[PDB]
């Protein structure tokens, strides 16, 4: 950081974290012969890349902490409209498509706070053309401190699998013993800092931050 | 079969022929020069405003880019949309060094001209420009009434000029002045995503975010 | 192909869909379990022997790789040659780590057999491999005298098999053992390189060296 | 640490470097009528750590005292480069500065011998034309010799191309273009220097 010509040399170009990595296509060749089952979504930075209401959010309630987070006010305004301003990501197009194609079961389990009234199913619903078949409700977990709301969810709907961005999306995944599956991080996200991906051990998508 | 391509060490180690420079290798190339007139460009440069032109196009054109000749759609882009916009880091950085050294900054964009704008109140309190350095966003185009970024850089005399389009660099060749490319964010609803350093010309590090 | 090809972040990002480990790892999944037999394939495994066979075919067959059926070739490949192979860092760090588990090593190569050999005398110097755990190099071929490379990992009992090469880890999997790929580098003269985790297996992370 | 993990920012994390192709250089002489050219050997155009490492583990097999070591050096000049690899990237620089009409030169910080057999193998390796090849210059600090600098200067080298640092601050002391060859991971010669460490122009793909 403080040197102005760092330079480099080819142990450190090809330098690589010890992830695994699998691609689409590896995790649906995985799932050959099974039958129809329950899987999960996070929705932040895993479907949708929504830091822009996230950034208003801040900048109208909470400009230099997070206590917007915990307003009711936010959430009123982040589930009933400001998804309209959160881009899709395209590797999760292709996760939907094909647990769709197999005639999985789709539960999206967010961190979100609930609200009275809330049209995030309906955004999801339309930008990835799910199924009424496939498709339900979206379930806000909430957040409480030293504890993981993810877990409850997953074992009562019976999900096999979880596909998720933060490292308590995947430790919910193996608390339940199910396949906790990491989705990247977009590098221009609000939710800093980035999460260590593979942290444990679990496999991680390709190319799955857009 | 094409399940599992792997890899080899001479893919991963290999390189493309780009001239990569930092911010800092910058400021240091600057070091003793007077003040100066310095241009950005906006979209995808120094902010991230994807989600207003997301919003846009699915809400105007959602089929094309018709999106982009609507009025009504302008007239909210350029008035509160860009609340939803994210700052990026590496404009940022390039911002403060050019504050610093007591620089003009100015905002070159395509976007459509409306009769009134709050991006130039964004752009100076997202990144804290002094009014000694803000200038008013300029709105360029092939219209009548309205010089092309071309005339605007020569107009202002600058003498660097930040962006991530193709265009961006050539009309800074066009005018002799230094162009440099900033990296469009691979989530971007602007694409394809332009080859940075398809001209020769210096490609900022990292400054994707 | 083109001068100025430049690059963008997506690109820059893009990683292949490998299984990839450290040696930490390894030994990590090894924990508790008594000593056993695992093998090393040697050529651009443990070590970069490409200096022995580029003066060969330069000796040999300028014009082609008939130099690899020449009887005089091997002779003074086996015997000598390979004073001017270069051990791999990660191929040490491997040995050590069995080493230190107590496992017998092995080492395989698909290289002709000669009557003499230095090659054993010259990996256990290199590697500082204990005379409990270091075991005659086995050379492997379709030859009445000698078995293939399945038949001596199966008589072994070898557990693992570490190799740079395809036939190296289908080896492993016809075995029904756990086989682990090792980066070929860039400059070894036996090309093209291989995909490395074309077979799904798990490949160590730089070892190209 | 067992699982230390990544991040999107890091995968693609560069460092501020000035890459540049064989095209690029090629482009950049456009026109130019025929110079002189300089290239350092040792991990430049050849991969020569296997003598190197024999000559270790020979002499010194726990330090580097064999550098200092004549029995090394006469071995070394005269046959052990037989099992040098000639590196491609130097292939392509060498085909496209004698397509040119430029002289070739070839400057060494090796220990001088009586004899030396380097010459031979480079241009039998990269076909070099007698009307571009030049004997192997020995550069050094002996009161007989010439530093690499003087020897550029010399000969009006125009361009001078290494893998060291060493050899980027003589092309800088000499005011012509010092252009940087990545050195080999499994080179023997550590640790690897800072390709970039000068903002000078750094070849892609030459570390092979
Ligand atoms: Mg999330
Ligand atoms: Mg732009
Ligand atoms: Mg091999
Ligand atoms: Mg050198
Ligand atoms: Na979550």
């Amino acid at each position: 950081p403080s040197t102005l010509n760092p330079g480099t040399n080819v142990a450190k170009l090809a330098e690589q974290a010890p992830v695994h990595w699998v691609s689409v296509a590896q995790i649906e060749n995985s799932l050959t012969g099974r039958p129809p089952m329950a899987v999960g979504f996070d929705i932040d930075d895993t479907v949708l890349f929504s830091s822009p209401g996230f950034w208003r959010g801040k900048k109208t309630y909470s400009p230099d902490s997070d206590d917007y987070l915990k307003n009711p006010a936010f959430w009123e305004k982040m589930n009933n409209g400001w998804d309209e301003f959160s881009i899709p990501k395209e590797a999760a197009r292709q996760l939907i498509d094909m647990h769709v194609r197999r005639g999985d079961s789709i539960y999206f389990v967010t961190g979100r706070s609930q609200t009275k009234t809330e049209t995030v199913s309906k955004t999801l619903a339309d930008n990835f053309h799910i199924p009424a078949a496939n498709m339900n409700p979206v379930i806000f977990a909430g957040d409480k401190p030293e504890q993981n709301t993810n877990v409850q969810w997953l074992q009562e709907k019976n999900m096999r699998i979880f596909y998720g961005d933060s490292d308590n999306d995947i430790t919910a995944a193996r608390d339940c013993g199910i396949r906790g599956i990491r989705i990247l991080r977009a590098a221009n996200s609000t939710y800093k800092p980035l999460p260590q991906a593979g942290a444990f051990g679990e496999e991680v998508i390709v190319n799955s931050e857009y």
